[PDB]
């Protein structure tokens, strides 16, 4: 034909081009993409973090009595399994005369254990091992830190948020406007380590560990660490994040008590100590001593049967036992260390006169922390839905409009010509 | 009815659907939404940025004489108010004979005082403190530096691009295609620090900052460490940030003089000299040393009364006196520090011959600094428009195109419509 | 008009309209813009990177001999051009007498001399070097590092996956589920450095590169140090990025044996390898030490003629020679360093018995590398295409669908419009 021949080309090409192109607008639509959005919102009062910060040592060697060798002797390694020093030959000098008066166990007859109790009186001491910390000049106290547990001992939390006192602010960048602790890590009382272990160390510093107020310590690894001798500009910058719930992303949202059996809030650092509590109470009825509840701790004794061998399967055999996700609103820290010579040759004879110690003790045991905000910014790293539904019927019906020409009233105007089709000429 | 009961649903469902998807495309236009774009665009000569580097010490001590512990013994913290060494009890075996027969004041008739002049000459000199750097093997000199002044004391800054010598520029990565710097930080000449102040400092170091040569040198709030008796491989990596001018974002865009009262570029780092420059000769006429203009400094005297309590009152009461955003064309430089241990046992006897001094001196004063490129990139991270005008007339034509199929012709066609009716048929 | 001139301007400049904003979506789609897409997808065994390290020190000086001395003491920078000990005034006390007997060459008669030969067994050895490593706990052996070479000497490779051996994977975060070697940098048999050149070096460390298994190693332009006397906690990050095929960026696509001349994989590591061996090759058929291939190595009286000048000119005129950009599925690592003092007064009196040597020599050359990984995670980086083909056909037809309420149908009426007027009416 001459009108109706190029129609057959005309309305079903462009048909069939329609079908190709509306097809990758709906597919594109149900692969849930997401683009994000880096922002920088200066801002003039920021919180301040959440320090953790403790030894690499977990019991003082001047505090353990011949008690505490007969129970725990296999938990310090420094006996063996028949209680004894396991061959220390040329071992030290001294240290081995308070160990040869203390593991005699000459009909010792042993007076009951516990074990956190163990970690209270045998850890280290803030009010031992800090000297002088400040806060924007403003001095502080040995009252200020809080006591915490984790697997390094007993460790310490400053600006916690915890019983009552409020979180502090920060008015200042530059580095004398945050903490400026002055430790003293007290290598005089480390454990004597003339044995071998695989799980033996050799160093001496102190983790230290910066997270936001709504976690809870998680040193063993998430921590940096810091030498002494030196004095550490830990740098930060405050991040928030904003996640995505399904089908875009991966987040349990926020909520009053979600997933709490035995904290408040959530986290993902809150989270695997709450299934590394559960998997422990349910197979050999244990607690260690740094789990949340009210679950009694275990012996030493079991300390090698429970402890060891069942959280090794929650990293072998089980790792899909229990699972937890990011939160939609996260507060992170980054970090950015440099490191200053500490015991300059002015200072070398005043920090002996005040402290009361050799010039040898301290260019090997004082340590300054130093940690403040650069600039007085937050980063905000969002993910934003890339492709809405309201965007959705937009594009799908531009391009109808522009193929066809047809909308959603003329489809259905055939579709009620069909019934004039069916009766009234049929 | 049968064809026109069916119409009352679907003419005025598909309309009252729309009303709820045109604003959802509207609502979303008055937000502003923007998402980021990181790229890596390879180069092959990138420029080099301006290093700023200065002591952690302002004045030399075998530099200060009987007039200056006059006038400024109040600000070095080596007298008391009644101008008296305050009860040094052990201080010291000799620093103490330097000051006992300079803090006299027997009938001294003092000279007249001026204070940038006593940071000339009383600062570390960058002739003596520097003993050889490098670019790219070619040799230095120390006319190369150039002497700026900030809080910490004089510091010098090298490929400033400051009166009339051009910018350098690298042409590989590596770590010998930079800058090697030996620094000789004197701790011989620190001041004695018997006494005790909240603003007291142990550490004896080198500050340095890395930024680019748009910018004033802001050494106290954006600087880092370098430790001596170590070499710091202080790799770099260029960022071109580009912003967005409001309602997107916040941005001050780039002009010729844009808010220059003191200086001629804009930058953030710039402007809170400004702010801090305008408040002090309003309030009490002074000018601190790093203060641009031509206002006069004031004495020491003033330094207790006007430096410090009225910039505390920059962060304490008037948080909203002055305020300023991102330019719009920046340049950042991220770094990764990592430290080498510089005097090896090889070396310790050829440096001790060449510079003339101990093997003792060598590992307390000796600092290679080494900054380099770590590969010849740099990364843009721009903020882009999610959504603009051109693209909401097609999204909110293409649902109209789609629920009614009504154009903007017809809408008005109606409206003519309306004037068929208003007299034509009444 | 009434009627007829309202739509002069109405279907007139709705056109107008039209053929502004119908531009600014087409002029908008060939800059080819495109945003990116941070995520951070967790996984549970993740796969362990690739550790190259060695020492900043390229021959031991207690294993050169009297042949090796007189082909390359040019080389080494310890003879003249005419065999002499150049001009030692006050050099050191010993390290004299043993070149005083070995720079002799009275009659000689040089036996033939190899440079790859040289490298072998002069460099450090890492049956020496290394002390004790260990993998998750579970032991090292020597025999898992792997003799690599570039630019610093002999250096070696952990985890390489390279002849038969399978790639190794962690299961934890933590500090001790990593590397923990012992290394000994071996600061005995440093090279004499009373001499003076441009390139001569002082420090004495360990450099380091971690990077993905992909690639060659690259350490002169990729590497940190690693101080001695410290332990490292060298943290990672595992990011794997998706960049874009041109015109949208720049990425050469992977494929099977692309651009392979030497390699089997493609990397930007692994092309400037490439590109600074067909140069050597082809400009004076050398081949140096570290370039793949057949070619045969060249003499160090070659060495200064060919191997210096011509790979200046790759950086100085020839700049546009090669060229070649980034693989469109990289992995990179991140990395946060922290430092440690490891020779704890607990550990001086064991380290000194287990391995032989003075307390002097445990805080110079004892160096304890580690590397884990922080939490097992891993951030993609991807780059979408902001505005496809798919979606432009939305926006251009939406708004013809809004302005004139024309669909690509009725322009082609109207096109068959003009064939009723050439002929029916004329
Ligand atoms: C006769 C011709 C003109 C056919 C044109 C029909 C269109 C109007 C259809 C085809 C594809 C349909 C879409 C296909 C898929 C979806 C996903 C669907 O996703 C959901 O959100 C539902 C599930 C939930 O509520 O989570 C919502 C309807 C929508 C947009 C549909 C709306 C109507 C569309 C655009
Ligand atoms: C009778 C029926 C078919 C109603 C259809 C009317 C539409 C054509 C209207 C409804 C919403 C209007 C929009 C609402 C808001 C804006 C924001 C406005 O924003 C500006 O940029 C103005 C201020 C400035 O210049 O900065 C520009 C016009 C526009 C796109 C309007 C264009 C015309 C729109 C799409
Ligand atoms: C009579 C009136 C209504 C004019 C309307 C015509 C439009 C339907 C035209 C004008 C601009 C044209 C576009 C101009 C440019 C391109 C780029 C072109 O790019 C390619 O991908 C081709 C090369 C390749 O395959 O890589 C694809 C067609 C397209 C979208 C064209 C599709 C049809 C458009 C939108
Ligand atoms: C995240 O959202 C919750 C409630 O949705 C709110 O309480 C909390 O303050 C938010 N945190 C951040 C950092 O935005
Ligand atoms: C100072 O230290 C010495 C040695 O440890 C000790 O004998 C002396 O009592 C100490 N003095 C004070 C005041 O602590
Ligand atoms: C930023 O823009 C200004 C002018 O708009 C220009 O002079 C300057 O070179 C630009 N800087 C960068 C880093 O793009
Ligand atoms: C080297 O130092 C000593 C002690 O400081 C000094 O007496 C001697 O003059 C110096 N020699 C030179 C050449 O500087
Ligand atoms: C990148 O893509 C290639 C093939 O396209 C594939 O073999 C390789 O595993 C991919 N790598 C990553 C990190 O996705
Ligand atoms: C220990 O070192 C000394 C001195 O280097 C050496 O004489 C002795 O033979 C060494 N002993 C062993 C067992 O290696
Ligand atoms: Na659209």
């Amino acid at each position: 034909s001459l009108k109706r021949a190029l129609w057959a080309l005309c309305f079903l090409g462009s048909l069939a081009v329609l079908l190709c192109v509306c097809t990758e607008r709906v597919q594109y639509y149900f692969h849930y993409h997401h683009v994000t959005k880096l922002d920088e919102v200066a801002a003039s009062q920021l919180t301040f973090p959440a320090v953790t910060l403790c030894n690499l040592n977990e019991f003082r060697f001047s505090q353990v009595s011949k008690n505490d060798l007969y129970h725990a002797g296999e938990l310090l390694a420094l006996l063996n399994n028949r209680y004894e020093i396991p061959d220390t030959q040329m071992a030290d000098e001294k240290q081995l005369e308070i160990l040869q008066d203390k593991a005699n166990f000459r009909s010792f007859k042993p007076k009951p254990f516990n074990m956190r109790e163990f970690y209270d009186r045998a850890g280290h001491d803030i009010r031992d091992m800090l000297l002088s910390c400040h806060f924007r000049g403003e001095v502080c106290s040995a009252e200020d830190f809080k006591v915490v547990f984790t697997r390094y001992g007993k460790c310490y939390t400053f600006n916690s948020g915890r019983d009552g006192r409020p979180r502090l602010k920060t008015m200042k960048g530059g580095t004398g406007n945050g903490l400026e602790i002055m430790l003293d890590i007290q290598q005089d009382e480390y454990l004597p380590v003339w044995g071998e272990t695989d799980e033996t160390s050799f160093e001496a510093g102190i983790k230290v560990q910066i997270h936001s107020q709504d976690e809870p310590p998680f040193i063993d690894q998430l921590g940096f660490g810091v030498a002494p001798g030196f004095q550490t500009f830990v740098a930060c910058q405050e991040q928030r994040l904003i996640y995505l719930p399904p089908p875009w992303g991966t987040c349990k949202a926020v909520t009053m008590d979600s997933d709490l059996d035995f904290f408040d809030s959530y986290s993902i650092t809150a989270c695997r100590i709450d299934c590394e509590t559960r998997y422990l109470v349910e197979n050999c009825n244990c607690r260690m001593v740094h789990m949340p509840g009210d679950a009694p701790y275990c012996t030493p004794e079991q300390y090698k049967e429970c402890a060891d061998p069942a959280l090794d399967f929650l990293v072998e055999k089980d790792q899909e036992y229990c699972v937890c996700e990011m939160p939609c609103n996260l507060t992170r820290y980054g970090k950015e260390l440099s490191m200053v010579k500490i015991p300059s040759k002015a200072s070398a004879k005043y920090l002996a006169k005040k402290f009361n110690k050799s010039e040898q003790y301290i260019g090997e045991n004082i340590l300054v922390l130093d940690i403040f905000f650069e600039v007085l910014n937050y980063e905000t790293i969002e993910q934003k839905k890339a492709y809405e539904i309201a965007g959705l019927l937009g594009d799908i019906g531009g391009q109808m409009g522009l193929f066809i020409g047809a909308s959603i009233l003329t489809v259905l105007e055939l579709f009620d010509y069909a019934y004039e089709v069916i009766k009234h000429k049929l």
